[PDB]
């Protein structure tokens, strides 16, 4: 048993809710919140901008030190950093950005990072400003992640479409 509340169960291990991931993170304080990161960990907008804003820019400060030491992530890759006031840890995961021409096939690799964590609160990777079809992202999530994932979908119309179209 865990403290996630109000989720619809899609599969044995995937759950979904219409929620703002920032407010969900602040309420639950999960062990792991997933950020929709880019390779430079520049948290300017979308989920990343919102998570970073909620940390009063501490996520960005930590991220800039990470990049200065390690260089950029790979598309499809991840790193574990602090969750600040939102979670114990933040798993920064880079899904492909279709608006940059990045290979949508890398979305499966991106979701494989979730399997290193028993339970996660997460957005749909490559959705929103990353330009992929969220219905496809949900399908890849369900077919790739084997650990317990609680998906937060900000947009109510999209949430309803994801549920109603789920196979
Ligand atoms: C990209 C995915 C696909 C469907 C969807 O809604 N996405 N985004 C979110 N998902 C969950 N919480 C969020 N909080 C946010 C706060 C923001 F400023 C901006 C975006 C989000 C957001
Ligand atoms: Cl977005």
């Amino acid at each position: 048993v865990n403290s996630f509340s109000g989720y619809l169960k899609l599969t044995d291990n995937v759950y979904i809710k219409n929620a703002d991931i920032v407010e969900e993170a602040k309420k639950v304080k999960p062990t792991v919140v997933v950020n929709a990161a880019n390779v430079y960990l520049k948290h300017g907008g979308g989920v990343a901008g919102a998570l970073n804003k909620a940390t009063n820019n501490a996520m960005q400060v930590e991220s800039d030190d990470y990049i200065a030491t390690n260089g950029p992530l790979k598309v499809g890759g991840s790193c574990v950093l602090s969750g600040h006031n939102l979670a114990k840890h933040c798993l920064h995961v880079v899904g492909p950005n279709v608006n940059k021409g990045e290979d949508i096939q890398l979305l499966k690799s991106a979701y494989e990072n979730f399997n290193q964590h028993e339970v996660l609160l997460a957005p749909l990777l490559s959705a929103g400003i990353f330009g992929a079809d969220p219905i496809h992202s949900l399908r890849v999530c369900v077919d790739t992640v084997r650990t317990n994932v609680y998906l937060a979908v900000f947009d109510k119309n999209l949430y309803d479409k994801l549920v109603s179209s789920f196979l």
